[PDB]
């Protein structure tokens, strides 16, 4: 999911 990505942790 998203959130292991950090260029994704927004929102998660």
């Amino acid at each position: 999911g998203c959130c292991s990505d950090p260029r994704c942790a927004w929102r998660c």
